[PDB]
């Protein structure tokens, strides 16, 4: 029931090299990006990426890994100019899962996420656990002791249900259905809306969200 | 006297990474691109690039190497997506000079050119030499005896004078003057015009320019 507020003309299926570099042109100047990914259903075999979704406040890009035929230089350019930069905040939910799996499925997309350097990648589940401990902190649609998944965080922050009916859809089918593309784009974009809601409530209880952000990106 | 036919909004000063990747978005789908470059004046020192100019029929891009702060992977991306692609024709004039100079000025810009291994880079001076063998071939504004430089080739093909007054201007000064930027953009774009003029002349006398092109590029 939550929906993407961006116009459809600002949701981009990246399925060619020209579209990939047009995306990179936008993203390399952003200061905050959210990311998510969709994977082919597996049947005992190796994992394979279907989509990688990158959202800004103004646009959502969905890289079609199956169709685009990107090469090591292309993935290295995305890692260097977006993910492995300390001056760009990346929002994610439990990023270690996707990032570790990328190392085997898309080895040239070599994202650094480790104890030494977070590469400014923020796990929103860690921010959730951190702010839970402030007795004064209240989500705007607060509920008690929900399971710590993204759908519940969306409800707590935005007051709407996250439609997950396409979460386990057939991400290997081409073309993807419009409902699949909509779910994929919103799964990245809602991370920006979640961060904004938490920021506002930390400010409300007289805490500095930027100070908390820096501490989380260093532990 | 000759001027660029494109309007100013299709002449792009590429002075940042985002503008560089926007340029690559266009160029990686083109089938023909002309290139040229401008170099800092030399006073008994190493050569350094000021501008690299890449022209299509619709747009001219001028990479400001001094200001852009492009990194080795960015130059690798330009080499892979433009210069080292066999399926994109590159037009040039005496490219060995620039390319050999790129090898030390921009070591990560891994471009390679010989007249025997071209990477689909056409030297228009070689095409000029080649068509002289066709007794029926005349340039549209043919002259009997001509020193083989770009300005003279522009006159033979287009009937106009190429203003070279900024050729040896101070390419290290920033900002560059509007007249320098205009000269630099036209110096790449006129290569497209030259190739078109020679192709049409060839088609006029029942020869196949694509057959001649393919022979030159091997």
């Amino acid at each position: 029931a939550h929906t993407l507020r961006l116009d459809e003309s600002h949701v981009h299926l990246v399925d060619s090299k020209d579209k990939f570099y047009a995306m990179l042109s936008d993203l390399c100047r952003q200061s905050m990006i959210a990311f998510a990914s969709e994977w082919k259903p597996t049947f005992g075999g190796a994992n394979e990426v279907s989509l990688i979704q990158l959202a800004t406040w103004d646009d959502v890009y969905m890289i079609d890994v199956m169709v685009s035929q990107l090469e090591p230089l292309d993935w290295a350019a995305l890692a260097k100019n977006v993910f492995n930069r300390d001056d760009v905040l990346k929002l994610s939910f439990a990023p270690s899962t996707d990032i570790s799996m990328f190392q085997k499925a898309l080895p040239s997309f070599n994202v650094m996420y480790s104890s030494q350097s977070t590469s400014a990648i923020l796990d929103l589940q860690l921010l959730w656990r951190h702010v839970e401990r402030f007795d004064s902190f209240r989500f705007p649609y607060h509920e008690e002791s929900v399971n710590q998944n993204l759908a519940n965080l969306v409800r707590l922050c935005l007051g709407k249900k996250l439609d997950k009916s396409n979460q386990f859809s057939n991400w290997a089918q081409r073309p993807l259905r419009k409902e699949q593309l909509r779910y994929a784009a919103l799964d990245a974009f809602c991370l920006l809306e979640i961060y904004d809601a938490i920021e506002k409530q930390l400010t409300h209880i007289q805490l500095d969200p930027n100070e908390i952000l820096n501490a989380l990106l260093n532990d």
